[PDB]
């Protein structure tokens, strides 16, 4: 359990808006925390799930 | 320095999709990590950025 310090709205159809002071519990899933990541491979950068991943 | 252990195909404008075998580097940046949360005020349910919130 933890408490918003800012308000946030949110940007696409995924993330949550909150005001300061809610209070949010973290969901567990497959998908671990996001990250935002640059791929060497192909040049493009987004958020990933960091579960897909291992350091290399 | 990362590196994909399975495919992803995005889902929204803002997931990264790649291929197993792919490199990634994590971008550092203020949101920091991406969680999964229940509002336990609101009740709408969705992922939030991790600086944005403290334990209660």
């Amino acid at each position: 359990t933890f408490v918003a310090l800012y308000d946030y709205e949110s940007r696409t159809e995924t993330d949550l808006s909150f005001k300061k002071g809610e209070r949010l519990q973290i969901v567990n899933n497959s998908e671990g925390d996001w990250w935002l990541a640059h791929s060497l491979t192909t040049g493009r950068t987004g958020y990933i799930p960091s579960n897909y991943v291992a350091p290399s």
